């Protein structure tokens, strides 16, 4: 059976051949294609890319960080994941006109949008309980009660709250699907970096599907990755050409060590990645 990561490497190939030059916000050149799709099976394996190492502690800890509804970068930083700190810095906030915000306040980012959507945002330490729509829980509720529902969605894109946040959501929305007791998830990503960010994103929503599947007593199905703007930076072309030559090694497996009945109740210790042996790194 064809390895799943080939789908990903195949998209790298398509961008090289058929991609065209396009500049990003900073004027940095990229080779870009508009619209793409990839399917990764979550059945008895976890699509964690083996041709280049993926940052798992970042994926796991960031997802738990989303579920807590935390907009505070410091709360994630204290766990060892620094990826959101740059956008929460005192200097960066001031440049955006946010000067009245304490350091670490990212605005109404993913965490806020997931649990509290529609609510009026003020600051990272405020209590939003009962305010706004809880999408994450409505998703879990709907999957339990009405699995045939076509309408299951979690949307982080809020035109109202856009100017209030550091950077707009890269994850626009995701849809869930249930058939024959299998839970599938499709993500719509407006933009992604195939060489840097995309592998990380695949891991996140694969993990999310695993988590929700556990709560709802379902088996992980396929994960569909939809990309609005698929691009590779021109500085990554050759090192990617080398990565393409590498043969993908078998995906690891993800284990939930205990039984969890609530999405909020998940802890980082409950997750174990076994059998993950990626290729060496590259410079």
């Amino acid at each position: 059976p064809p390895h799943g990561e080939l789908q990903y490497l195949g998209q790298i190939q398509h961008i090289l051949r058929c991609g065209v030059r396009k500049d990003d916000r900073t004027g940095t050149g990229t080779l870009s294609v508009f619209g793409m799709q990839a399917r990764y099976s979550l059945r008895d394996e976890f699509p964690l890319l083996t041709t280049k190492r993926v940052f798992w502690k970042g994926v796991l800890e960031e997802l738990l960080w989303f579920i807590k509804g935390s907009t505070n970068a410091k709360e994630l930083s204290s766990k060892g994941v620094k990826i959101w700190d740059a956008n929460g810095s005192r200097d960066f906030l001031d440049s955006l006109g946010f000067s009245t915000r304490e350091e670490g306040d990212l605005g109404p980012v993913y965490g806020f949008q997931w649990r509290h959507f529609g609510a009026e945002y003020r600051d990272m330490e405020s209590d939003y309980s009962g305010q706004g729509v809880d999408q994450l829980q409505r998703v879990i509720d709907t999957i339990k009660t009405n699995p045939d529902d076509r309408r299951i969605i979690m949307c982080a894109w809020n035109p109202r709250d856009l100017p209030l946040m550091a950077l707009p959501p890269c994850h626009a929305l995701c849809q869930f699907y249930v058939v024959n007791s299998e839970l599938s998830c499709q993500l719509y990503q407006r933009s992604g970096d195939m060489g840097l960010g995309v592998p990380f994103n695949i891991a996140s929503y694969a993990l999310l599907t695993y988590m929700i599947a556990h709560i709802t007593g379902l088996k992980p199905g396929d994960f569909i990755h939809t990309l609005g703007d698929a691009h590779i930076y021109l500085n990554h072309i050759e090192p990617l050409k080398i990565q393409l030559q590498r043969e993908p090694r078998p995906f690891p497996k993800l284990r939930i060590l205990r039984k969890v009945e609530k999405i909020d109740d998940f802890k980082a210790e409950d997750f174990q990645i076994e059998g993950y042996n990626p290729h060496p790194t590259i410079k």
